[PDB]
């Protein structure tokens, strides 16, 4: 209604700042932030009062008062006279980016020989890694949620590899997990042109997924090509995407890049088609704002000896 809340400027990696108001119309004595982390709710909401008239009402501002939180943080000002009357003013958000780790799997399958072993994690330790999710408050996200990850508590991504059928696995392991409380989601990664293909997801395997509410159906390329090293862009990056959106009814909107190669050529051909991309380029995503940055997402690769304890190190 009137006034506007502004802040000292902040980067990515920022843990302060200050708040200021300007453009105040009625004459006041105090101005009360209510803020709360989005991630929370507003009932976890406190009232934080400036008294710096001279200062534009300056408040400091940390995420030290609010457990070393970050995230999306609300604020909505009101405004006190000198008789103590309450003005509302205006409301707000400021916020301090949250760190995003992306996980890596490809097989979940007991392994007996066959493939590469370092692919392989286990049903029983699939399990209890997402356990460990489910256990320590993490918000599972896919990318259709992009735009909640600071609006979550610990976001985090649970991504798979290629389409490989004993997915199913790891698709039966999150509906037990999956109660009242913990709702898994996760993305799939599909080589496009292996659908019914022996060794990989079925369509009905699909839809049982995506109907399910727990899978995201994206992008592996069409072939799982070399795109450094390919030139047929289209039928690899746009025409897998087509094909994919006919078999899973819902939008394709990511790719991961085959073996991890990319290079600004990739990106570039990559950008028409796709809004996110990732390699494996080992850590987790932060938004700094740099170009293209959502086609060059880091992951966290899990290993077939990953135990929880090195699982919880890498997205902590
Ligand atoms: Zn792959």
């Amino acid at each position: 209604e009137q006034g506007k809340i502004s802040y000292n400027p902040i980067t990515h990696e920022s843990t302060n700042t200050t708040i200021h108001m300007t453009d105040i119309k009625d004459t006041l004595t105090e101005v009360q932030y209510k803020i709360w982390r989005t991630a929370d709710g507003k009932e976890t909401a406190k009232s934080l009062s400036s008294k710096e008239k001279e200062k534009q009402f300056s408040l400091p501002f940390d995420t030290k008062e609010f457990e070393g939180k970050r995230g999306e943080f609300q604020i909505e000002a009101i405004g006190i006279k000198e008789d103590g009357k309450t003005i509302p003013l205006t409301k707000s958000a400021i916020t301090f980016e949250q760190k995003v780790p992306v996980l890596m799997y490809h097989a979940i399958d007991d392994y007996h020989g066959q493939g590469i072993k370092d692919l392989f994690v286990s049903p029983a330790n699939f399990e209890a890694q997402m356990k460990y999710l489910k256990d320590n408050g993490y918000t599972l996200l896919t990318f259709e949620r992009w735009g909640d990850i600071n609006k979550v508590n610990k976001p985090i991504f649970v991504t798979f590899d290629d389409g490989m059928k004993n997915n199913m696995n790891a698709f039966h392991v999150l509906q037990k997990l999956k109660d009242d409380t913990f709702k898994p989601v996760a993305t799939e990664y599909m080589i496009v042109n292996n659908v019914d293909a022996e060794g990989s997801l079925s369509t009905s395997d699909i839809k049982e997924m995506v109907d399910s509410g727990i899978f995201s159906m994206q992008s592996h390329t069409a072939t799982h090509a070399d795109l450094p090293k390919i030139t047929n862009y289209e039928e690899e990056l746009k025409e897998s995407k087509e094909k994919l959106e006919k078999i899973t009814g819902k939008p394709v909107i990511a790719v991961a890049y085959p073996f991890g190669h990319v290079d600004d050529k990739v990106v570039a051909e990559t950008k028409k088609y796709y809004q996110f991309a990732t390699t494996t380029k080992p850590g987790k995503f932060i938004t700094k704002g740099e170009p293209d940055e959502l086609l060059k997402m880091k992951r966290v690769r899990i290993h077939h000896t990953t135990t929880v304890e090195q699982f919880a190190s890498s997205i902590k």
